[PDB]
């Protein structure tokens, strides 16, 4: 696999799993999944990946 | 940043614990939100090593 396709794959992994436009920017407490950008996190009350009820949406920074 | 190779390396390296660079970040610090450490390197800190905010919780995260 090429450098370019590796890079594209890693860039797509960072994308919000709901809008696929912005990068992920929120961690859900308590399940710990990184799924959404800040805006798309407003729409979810359960984690889309594990359906755990979200008790806090922590903004993240790399 | 400056080439496709350096961009690739950056995205691979940003997954790794900033202290040991030997395994993935696995903790987000509450309240500051920094992704800094693997589980092991998080055991020792009570303030965030990047911003020195007091950590009230160490939340386990899934990063692959
Ligand atoms: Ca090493
Ligand atoms: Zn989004
Ligand atoms: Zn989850
Ligand atoms: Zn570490
Ligand atoms: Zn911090």
């Amino acid at each position: 696999i090429s450098t370019e396709e590796q890079l594209r794959r890693l860039q797509e992994e960072k994308l919000c799993k709901i809008c696929m436009d912005r990068n992920i920017a929120i961690v859900f407490v308590p399940c710990g999944h990184l799924v959404t950008c800040k805006q798309c996190a407003e729409a979810v009350d359960k984690c889309p990946m594990c359906y755990t009820v979200i008790t806090f949406k922590q903004k993240i920074f790399m």
